[PDB]
Protein backbone atom coordinates (compact mmCIF):
# COMPACT_ATOMS: atom_id res chain seq x y z
CA UNK A 1 0.00 0.00 0.00
CA UNK A 2 1.03 3.25 -0.72
CA UNK A 3 1.74 4.34 2.95
CA UNK A 4 3.67 1.12 2.76
CA UNK A 5 2.56 0.91 6.68
CA UNK A 6 2.91 3.74 8.35
CA UNK A 7 1.05 5.97 10.16
CA UNK A 8 1.12 8.04 13.53
CA UNK A 9 0.11 4.30 15.08
CA UNK A 10 3.97 3.66 13.67
CA UNK A 11 6.03 6.47 15.83
CA UNK A 12 5.47 7.28 19.14
CA UNK A 13 2.81 8.74 21.22
CA UNK A 14 2.46 11.98 20.68
CA UNK A 15 5.49 12.24 17.97
CA UNK A 16 5.57 15.35 16.54
CA UNK A 17 4.91 16.23 12.20
CA UNK A 18 5.41 19.13 10.84
CA UNK A 19 6.63 21.08 8.18
CA UNK A 20 9.84 23.79 7.28
CA UNK A 21 9.99 27.00 5.53
CA UNK A 22 12.27 30.02 6.51
CA UNK A 23 12.11 33.55 6.24
CA UNK A 24 13.54 34.70 3.24
CA UNK A 25 12.38 31.88 1.07
CA UNK A 26 8.95 32.05 1.74
CA UNK A 27 7.55 35.41 3.13
CA UNK A 28 8.54 38.20 0.45
CA UNK A 29 8.00 41.47 1.31
CA UNK A 30 11.46 41.78 1.77
CA UNK A 31 11.98 45.84 1.23
CA UNK A 32 8.45 46.59 2.43
CA UNK A 33 6.48 45.74 6.11
CA UNK A 34 9.82 48.23 7.49
CA UNK A 35 12.06 45.38 6.83
CA UNK A 36 15.70 46.13 6.48
CA UNK A 37 17.98 44.49 4.28
CA UNK A 38 20.08 41.13 4.70
CA UNK A 39 23.18 39.62 3.69
CA UNK A 40 20.85 38.22 1.34
CA UNK A 41 18.97 40.68 -0.35
CA UNK A 42 22.92 42.37 -1.23
CA UNK A 43 23.83 38.82 -2.29
CA UNK A 44 20.85 38.20 -4.60
CA UNK A 45 20.49 41.94 -6.19
CA UNK A 46 23.88 41.09 -7.14
CA UNK A 47 24.08 39.88 -11.23
CA UNK A 48 24.71 36.37 -11.44
CA UNK A 49 25.00 35.32 -7.58
CA UNK A 50 21.18 33.47 -8.09
CA UNK A 51 20.02 31.55 -10.91
CA UNK A 52 18.19 34.09 -13.46
CA UNK A 53 19.47 36.91 -11.05
CA UNK A 54 16.12 36.12 -9.12
CA UNK A 55 15.79 37.16 -5.48
CA UNK A 56 13.55 37.05 -2.56
CA UNK A 57 11.57 40.24 -3.14
CA UNK A 58 8.20 38.16 -3.58
CA UNK A 59 9.28 34.96 -3.42
CA UNK A 60 5.66 32.78 -2.31
CA UNK A 61 4.89 36.07 -0.74
CA UNK A 62 3.62 33.86 2.55
CA UNK A 63 3.40 37.56 4.17
CA UNK A 64 0.24 38.46 2.50
CA UNK A 65 -1.17 34.32 2.19
CA UNK A 66 0.12 33.22 5.40
CA UNK A 67 -3.74 32.09 6.72
CA UNK A 68 -4.20 30.17 3.13
CA UNK A 69 -0.87 28.45 4.04
CA UNK A 70 -2.04 27.60 7.90
CA UNK A 71 -5.20 26.34 6.69
CA UNK A 72 -3.59 24.26 3.84
CA UNK A 73 -1.11 22.69 6.71
CA UNK A 74 -3.69 21.28 8.52
CA UNK A 75 -6.08 20.28 6.37
CA UNK A 76 -3.01 18.32 5.48
CA UNK A 77 -3.12 16.99 9.33
CA UNK A 78 0.24 18.39 10.09
CA UNK A 79 0.67 19.01 14.05
CA UNK A 80 3.35 21.82 13.96
CA UNK A 81 5.56 24.29 11.54
CA UNK A 82 8.64 25.63 11.91
CA UNK A 83 9.46 28.33 10.12
CA UNK A 84 11.95 31.54 11.15
CA UNK A 85 11.91 34.89 12.11
CA UNK A 86 13.32 37.82 10.06
CA UNK A 87 15.91 39.30 12.23
CA UNK A 88 16.16 43.01 10.01
CA UNK A 89 11.81 42.55 9.89
CA UNK A 90 12.44 43.13 13.51
CA UNK A 91 15.49 45.24 13.29
CA UNK A 92 15.79 46.45 10.27
CA UNK A 93 19.48 47.71 11.12
CA UNK A 94 19.68 44.33 13.33
CA UNK A 95 20.39 46.16 16.79
CA UNK A 96 18.17 49.55 18.31
CA UNK A 97 15.08 50.48 16.35
CA UNK A 98 12.00 47.62 16.73
CA UNK A 99 10.11 47.72 13.48
CA UNK A 100 6.29 47.20 15.23
CA UNK A 101 4.77 46.33 11.49
CA UNK A 102 7.17 43.58 11.79
CA UNK A 103 6.59 42.24 14.97
CA UNK A 104 2.76 42.53 13.96
CA UNK A 105 3.04 40.04 11.36
CA UNK A 106 4.80 37.42 13.74
CA UNK A 107 2.28 37.85 16.49
CA UNK A 108 -0.41 37.73 13.75
CA UNK A 109 1.55 34.38 12.39
CA UNK A 110 2.21 32.68 15.66
CA UNK A 111 -1.66 33.37 17.18
CA UNK A 112 -3.31 32.24 13.42
CA UNK A 113 -0.94 28.79 14.33
CA UNK A 114 -2.40 28.62 17.70
CA UNK A 115 -6.12 29.33 16.99
CA UNK A 116 -5.73 26.69 14.06
CA UNK A 117 -4.17 23.90 16.47
CA UNK A 118 -0.50 24.23 14.97
CA UNK A 119 2.04 24.49 16.95
CA UNK A 120 5.04 27.07 16.42
CA UNK A 121 8.71 25.88 16.03
CA UNK A 122 10.66 29.13 15.50
CA UNK A 123 13.95 29.38 14.58
CA UNK A 124 15.54 33.07 15.58
CA UNK A 125 18.47 32.78 12.57
CA UNK A 126 18.77 31.61 8.53
CA UNK A 127 20.85 32.60 6.63
CA UNK A 128 19.40 36.22 6.85
CA UNK A 129 21.72 38.38 8.60
CA UNK A 130 20.61 42.38 8.93
CA UNK A 131 22.85 43.46 6.89
CA UNK A 132 24.14 46.70 8.72
CA UNK A 133 25.22 44.35 10.88
CA UNK A 134 27.62 42.67 8.42
CA UNK A 135 29.15 46.09 7.49
CA UNK A 136 29.27 47.40 10.73
CA UNK A 137 30.43 44.30 12.77
CA UNK A 138 32.04 42.21 10.25
CA UNK A 139 28.99 39.84 11.05
CA UNK A 140 29.90 36.03 12.54
CA UNK A 141 34.24 36.78 12.31
CA UNK A 142 32.92 39.11 15.45
CA UNK A 143 33.19 37.34 19.08
CA UNK A 144 30.07 40.77 19.52
CA UNK A 145 27.85 38.29 17.21
CA UNK A 146 26.88 36.60 21.26
CA UNK A 147 26.01 40.15 22.52
CA UNK A 148 23.89 41.47 19.23
CA UNK A 149 22.36 37.84 19.04
CA UNK A 150 21.35 37.80 22.55
CA UNK A 151 20.01 41.00 22.10
CA UNK A 152 17.78 40.02 19.69
CA UNK A 153 17.07 37.04 21.13
CA UNK A 154 15.64 38.57 24.38
CA UNK A 155 13.27 40.60 22.36
CA UNK A 156 11.74 37.33 20.67
CA UNK A 157 11.58 35.29 23.98
CA UNK A 158 9.78 38.63 25.67
CA UNK A 159 7.61 39.40 22.81
CA UNK A 160 6.37 35.99 21.57
CA UNK A 161 7.92 33.39 24.32
CA UNK A 162 4.06 33.29 25.98
CA UNK A 163 2.92 31.61 23.32
CA UNK A 164 6.24 30.05 21.44
CA UNK A 165 7.57 27.08 23.54
CA UNK A 166 9.81 25.28 21.30
CA UNK A 167 12.73 27.56 19.87
CA UNK A 168 15.59 27.27 17.44
CA UNK A 169 18.52 29.61 17.35
CA UNK A 170 20.38 28.86 14.05
CA UNK A 171 19.92 26.84 11.07
CA UNK A 172 23.00 25.21 9.75
CA UNK A 173 25.97 26.87 11.05
CA UNK A 174 28.18 24.76 9.28
CA UNK A 175 26.51 25.63 6.13
CA UNK A 176 26.93 29.48 6.73
CA UNK A 177 30.85 28.16 7.42
CA UNK A 178 31.46 26.71 4.60
CA UNK A 179 29.54 28.66 2.19
CA UNK A 180 29.82 31.59 3.55
CA UNK A 181 33.61 31.57 4.60
CA UNK A 182 35.44 28.36 3.12
CA UNK A 183 34.15 27.98 -0.63
CA UNK A 184 32.69 31.64 -0.58
CA UNK A 185 29.92 30.84 -2.97
CA UNK A 186 27.01 32.29 -0.09
CA UNK A 187 26.99 35.66 1.29
CA UNK A 188 29.96 36.95 2.45
CA UNK A 189 31.37 35.61 -0.41
CA UNK A 190 35.13 35.15 1.59
CA UNK A 191 37.27 32.74 1.01
CA UNK A 192 41.35 32.58 0.27
CA UNK A 193 41.25 33.37 -3.60
CA UNK A 194 38.05 35.58 -3.08
CA UNK A 195 37.24 39.27 -3.88
CA UNK A 196 35.60 40.07 -0.48
CA UNK A 197 38.56 39.05 1.21
CA UNK A 198 39.12 35.83 3.62
CA UNK A 199 40.89 32.83 4.30
CA UNK A 200 39.41 29.43 3.83
CA UNK A 201 41.64 27.79 6.35
CA UNK A 202 40.86 30.02 9.53
CA UNK A 203 37.71 31.60 8.99
CA UNK A 204 35.51 28.63 8.81
CA UNK A 205 36.31 28.20 12.50
CA UNK A 206 36.10 31.82 14.12
CA UNK A 207 32.31 31.69 12.57
CA UNK A 208 31.52 27.97 13.86
CA UNK A 209 33.10 29.08 17.58
CA UNK A 210 31.37 32.41 17.30
CA UNK A 211 27.68 30.55 16.27
CA UNK A 212 28.43 28.22 19.47
CA UNK A 213 29.05 31.06 21.76
CA UNK A 214 26.20 32.86 20.47
CA UNK A 215 24.10 30.31 21.07
CA UNK A 216 25.30 29.44 24.46
CA UNK A 217 24.84 33.25 25.48
CA UNK A 218 21.25 33.14 24.38
CA UNK A 219 20.28 30.01 25.89
CA UNK A 220 21.91 31.19 29.03
CA UNK A 221 19.35 34.59 28.77
CA UNK A 222 16.06 32.33 28.22
CA UNK A 223 17.57 30.45 30.97
CA UNK A 224 17.97 32.81 33.70
CA UNK A 225 15.57 35.63 32.48
CA UNK A 226 12.17 33.78 30.72
CA UNK A 227 12.49 30.43 31.35
CA UNK A 228 10.63 30.14 35.01
CA UNK A 229 7.82 32.43 33.60
CA UNK A 230 7.41 30.78 29.89
CA UNK A 231 8.42 27.27 30.51
CA UNK A 232 9.64 26.99 26.66
CA UNK A 233 12.56 24.98 25.41
CA UNK A 234 15.46 26.52 23.18
CA UNK A 235 17.24 23.89 20.85
CA UNK A 236 19.62 24.29 17.62
CA UNK A 237 19.22 23.07 14.14
CA UNK A 238 22.53 21.11 12.22
CA UNK A 239 22.56 19.78 9.21
CA UNK A 240 23.83 16.02 8.88
CA UNK A 241 24.42 14.43 6.24
CA UNK A 242 25.76 10.38 6.42
CA UNK A 243 29.18 9.24 5.77
CA UNK A 244 29.51 5.55 4.91
CA UNK A 245 33.19 3.81 4.66
CA UNK A 246 33.75 2.57 1.23
CA UNK A 247 35.05 -0.48 2.75
CA UNK A 248 36.23 -2.44 6.04
CA UNK A 249 39.75 -1.50 6.05
CA UNK A 250 40.74 0.63 9.03
CA UNK A 251 41.82 4.07 6.62
CA UNK A 252 38.05 3.74 5.25
CA UNK A 253 35.94 3.69 8.64
CA UNK A 254 38.57 6.08 10.05
CA UNK A 255 37.74 8.17 7.58
CA UNK A 256 34.19 7.64 7.38
CA UNK A 257 34.69 8.59 11.15
CA UNK A 258 36.93 11.85 10.34
CA UNK A 259 34.14 13.13 8.09
CA UNK A 260 31.66 12.71 10.53
CA UNK A 261 33.55 14.28 13.63
CA UNK A 262 34.52 17.36 10.56
CA UNK A 263 30.40 17.45 9.50
CA UNK A 264 28.38 16.72 13.13
CA UNK A 265 31.00 16.31 15.81
CA UNK A 266 32.00 19.88 15.09
CA UNK A 267 29.01 21.74 16.76
CA UNK A 268 27.55 18.51 18.72
CA UNK A 269 31.07 17.74 20.48
CA UNK A 270 30.97 21.17 22.36
CA UNK A 271 26.95 20.97 22.72
CA UNK A 272 27.21 17.53 24.62
CA UNK A 273 30.64 17.01 25.63
CA UNK A 274 31.94 20.88 25.92
CA UNK A 275 34.71 20.24 23.45
CA UNK A 276 35.43 20.24 20.25
CA UNK A 277 36.42 16.52 18.64
CA UNK A 278 39.34 15.30 19.23
CA UNK A 279 40.42 14.82 15.63
CA UNK A 280 39.55 18.58 15.10
CA UNK A 281 42.19 19.50 17.75
CA UNK A 282 44.92 17.49 16.59
CA UNK A 283 44.70 18.30 12.43
CA UNK A 284 43.40 22.06 12.80
CA UNK A 285 45.52 22.69 16.02
CA UNK A 286 45.92 26.91 16.31
CA UNK A 287 43.66 27.12 13.41
CA UNK A 288 40.86 25.76 16.03
CA UNK A 289 39.60 28.65 18.60
CA UNK A 290 40.21 27.53 21.92
CA UNK A 291 36.93 27.82 24.42
CA UNK A 292 37.61 28.90 28.08
CA UNK A 293 36.58 26.45 30.90
CA UNK A 294 33.82 29.27 31.78
CA UNK A 295 32.57 29.12 27.93
CA UNK A 296 33.19 25.38 27.43
CA UNK A 297 30.38 25.10 30.51
CA UNK A 298 28.29 27.36 29.16
CA UNK A 299 28.03 25.81 25.38
CA UNK A 300 27.83 22.63 27.19
CA UNK A 301 24.33 20.83 27.92
CA UNK A 302 22.36 24.40 26.59
CA UNK A 303 20.34 22.93 23.81
CA UNK A 304 17.08 21.31 25.15
CA UNK A 305 16.99 19.26 21.59
CA UNK A 306 19.01 18.88 19.03
CA UNK A 307 17.69 19.51 15.67
CA UNK A 308 19.12 17.90 12.35
CA UNK A 309 18.46 18.55 9.04
CA UNK A 310 19.26 15.14 7.36
CA UNK A 311 19.16 14.48 3.46
CA UNK A 312 21.83 12.56 1.89
CA UNK A 313 24.45 10.05 2.08
CA UNK A 314 28.07 9.25 0.79
CA UNK A 315 30.82 7.02 0.87
CA UNK A 316 34.44 7.94 2.33
CA UNK A 317 38.17 6.47 1.11
CA UNK A 318 40.67 6.70 2.97
CA UNK A 319 44.29 7.77 2.91
CA UNK A 320 47.46 7.92 5.30
CA UNK A 321 46.97 11.28 7.70
CA UNK A 322 49.80 13.42 6.05
CA UNK A 323 50.97 16.39 7.83
CA UNK A 324 50.11 18.80 5.29
CA UNK A 325 49.92 23.31 4.20
CA UNK A 326 46.35 24.43 5.87
CA UNK A 327 44.62 25.31 2.64
CA UNK A 328 40.86 24.77 4.01
CA UNK A 329 38.45 23.39 6.18
CA UNK A 330 37.32 21.45 3.41
CA UNK A 331 40.74 19.71 2.85
CA UNK A 332 41.64 19.26 6.53
CA UNK A 333 39.27 16.47 6.72
CA UNK A 334 41.95 14.06 4.86
CA UNK A 335 39.37 12.57 2.47
CA UNK A 336 38.48 11.40 -0.92
CA UNK A 337 34.39 11.41 -1.78
CA UNK A 338 32.94 8.56 -3.54
CA UNK A 339 29.57 7.92 -4.75
CA UNK A 340 29.94 4.27 -6.01
CA UNK A 341 30.16 0.63 -3.94
CA UNK A 342 30.86 -2.19 -6.54
CA UNK A 343 30.34 -0.49 -9.33
CA UNK A 344 26.80 0.68 -8.01
CA UNK A 345 26.13 4.39 -7.48
CA UNK A 346 24.62 4.87 -3.59
CA UNK A 347 21.61 6.03 -4.93
CA UNK A 348 19.93 8.20 -7.61
CA UNK A 349 20.25 12.07 -7.62
CA UNK A 350 17.74 14.49 -7.26
CA UNK A 351 17.44 18.05 -8.69
CA UNK A 352 20.45 19.34 -6.68
CA UNK A 353 23.61 17.68 -7.69
CA UNK A 354 24.88 17.05 -3.49
CA UNK A 355 20.83 15.32 -2.85
CA UNK A 356 21.61 11.35 -3.52
CA UNK A 357 18.50 9.61 -2.89
CA UNK A 358 20.00 6.88 0.19
CA UNK A 359 17.15 6.24 2.57
CA UNK A 360 19.49 4.33 5.03
CA UNK A 361 21.45 7.54 5.37
CA UNK A 362 18.55 8.49 8.04
CA UNK A 363 18.97 5.53 9.67
CA UNK A 364 22.47 5.71 9.89
CA UNK A 365 22.71 9.52 11.17
CA UNK A 366 20.09 9.20 13.94
CA UNK A 367 21.58 5.50 14.94
CA UNK A 368 24.75 7.50 15.08
CA UNK A 369 23.74 10.13 17.26
CA UNK A 370 21.74 7.28 19.61
CA UNK A 371 25.30 5.37 20.11
CA UNK A 372 27.73 7.86 19.74
CA UNK A 373 26.03 11.26 22.56
CA UNK A 374 24.06 9.81 25.17
CA UNK A 375 20.62 9.48 23.37
CA UNK A 376 20.35 12.81 23.45
CA UNK A 377 16.54 14.26 22.28
CA UNK A 378 16.44 15.06 18.41
CA UNK A 379 13.98 16.52 16.02
CA UNK A 380 14.37 15.96 12.70
CA UNK A 381 14.05 19.41 11.51
CA UNK A 382 14.39 19.19 7.58
CA UNK A 383 14.26 16.33 5.04
CA UNK A 384 13.00 16.37 1.57
CA UNK A 385 14.03 16.46 -2.19
CA UNK A 386 13.42 18.54 -5.18
CA UNK A 387 12.44 18.63 -8.55
CA UNK A 388 14.31 20.60 -11.39
CA UNK A 389 12.41 24.16 -13.28
CA UNK A 390 10.23 23.95 -16.20
CA UNK A 391 8.05 21.44 -15.23
CA UNK A 392 4.42 21.55 -16.52
CA UNK A 393 2.33 21.79 -13.55
CA UNK A 394 0.82 18.47 -13.46
CA UNK A 395 4.14 17.12 -13.76
CA UNK A 396 5.44 18.63 -10.25
CA UNK A 397 2.22 17.69 -8.61
CA UNK A 398 2.38 14.03 -10.05
CA UNK A 399 5.80 13.63 -7.88
CA UNK A 400 5.99 10.08 -7.35
CA UNK A 401 9.75 10.33 -6.57
CA UNK A 402 8.68 12.04 -3.61
CA UNK A 403 6.35 10.09 -2.23
CA UNK A 404 8.80 7.32 -2.56
CA UNK A 405 11.46 9.45 -0.60
CA UNK A 406 9.02 10.40 2.12
CA UNK A 407 7.77 6.23 2.01
CA UNK A 408 11.45 5.31 2.52
CA UNK A 409 13.37 7.97 4.80
CA UNK A 410 10.26 7.68 7.13
CA UNK A 411 10.33 4.00 7.40
CA UNK A 412 14.44 4.13 8.21
CA UNK A 413 14.05 6.97 10.84
CA UNK A 414 10.90 4.40 12.48
CA UNK A 415 13.61 1.71 12.66
CA UNK A 416 16.11 3.78 14.36
CA UNK A 417 13.28 5.14 16.53
CA UNK A 418 12.15 1.30 17.24
CA UNK A 419 15.95 0.65 18.12
CA UNK A 420 15.55 3.33 20.89
CA UNK A 421 16.47 6.46 19.41
CA UNK A 422 14.81 9.59 21.09
CA UNK A 423 13.50 11.29 18.10
CA UNK A 424 10.97 13.95 19.23
CA UNK A 425 9.67 14.89 15.78
CA UNK A 426 10.04 15.03 12.17
CA UNK A 427 9.71 17.92 10.06
CA UNK A 428 9.62 18.07 5.78
CA UNK A 429 11.43 20.28 4.05
CA UNK A 430 9.30 22.16 2.19
CA UNK A 431 5.66 23.19 3.26
CA UNK A 432 5.88 25.22 -0.43
CA UNK A 433 8.46 25.26 -3.90
CA UNK A 434 9.98 28.19 -2.40
CA UNK A 435 13.10 30.17 -3.14
CA UNK A 436 16.26 28.18 -3.15
CA UNK A 437 18.77 30.20 -2.10
CA UNK A 438 21.42 30.01 -4.93
CA UNK A 439 19.42 28.21 -7.28
CA UNK A 440 16.43 30.08 -7.26
CA UNK A 441 13.48 29.36 -8.61
CA UNK A 442 14.62 26.22 -10.41
CA UNK A 443 14.77 23.82 -7.48
CA UNK A 444 11.36 22.71 -6.56
CA UNK A 445 11.46 21.16 -2.77
CA UNK A 446 8.00 21.91 -2.08
CA UNK A 447 5.01 19.45 -1.22
CA UNK A 448 2.53 21.70 -2.30
CA UNK A 449 3.45 23.11 -6.01
CA UNK A 450 3.71 27.00 -6.43
CA UNK A 451 2.91 28.70 -9.64
CA UNK A 452 5.27 31.32 -9.27
CA UNK A 453 3.84 33.42 -11.98
CA UNK A 454 0.31 33.18 -10.38
CA UNK A 455 1.43 32.62 -6.72
CA UNK A 456 -1.45 29.60 -6.64
CA UNK A 457 -0.67 27.01 -4.66
CA UNK A 458 -1.63 23.30 -5.56
CA UNK A 459 -1.00 20.33 -3.27
CA UNK A 460 1.26 17.57 -4.73
CA UNK A 461 0.41 13.54 -4.79
CA UNK A 462 3.18 14.12 -1.38
CA UNK A 463 0.66 16.56 0.45
CA UNK A 464 -2.11 14.19 -0.05
CA UNK A 465 0.27 11.25 1.14
CA UNK A 466 1.24 12.84 4.09
CA UNK A 467 -2.60 13.68 4.76
CA UNK A 468 -3.60 9.96 4.37
CA UNK A 469 -0.40 9.09 6.41
CA UNK A 470 -0.80 11.26 9.24
CA UNK A 471 -5.11 10.99 10.02
CA UNK A 472 -5.65 11.74 13.42
ZN1 LIG B 1 1.20 40.15 -1.66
Amino acid sequence: NWLGGLSRAAFPKRFVFGTVTSAYQVEGMAASGGRGPSIWDAFAHTPGNVAGNQNGDVATDQYHRYKEDVNLMKSLNFDAYRFSISWSRIFPDGEGRVNQEGVAYYNNLINYLLQKGITPYVNLYHYDLPLALEKKYGGWLNAKMADLFTEYADFCFKTFGNRVKHWFTFNEPRIVALLGYDQGTNPPKRCTKCAAGGNSATEPYIVAHNFLLSHAAAVARYRTKYQAAQQGKVGIVLDFNWYEALSNSTEDQAAAQRARDFHIGWYLDPLINGHYPQIMQDLVKDRLPKFTPEQARLVKGSADYIGINQYTASYMKGQQLMQQTPTSYSADWQVTYVFAKNGKPIGPQANSNWLYIVPWGMYGCVNYIKQKYGNPTVVITANGMDQPANLSRDQYLRDTTRVHFYRSYLTQLKKAIDEGANVAGYFAWSLLDNFEWLSGYTSKFGIVYVDFNTLERHPKASAYWFRDMLKH
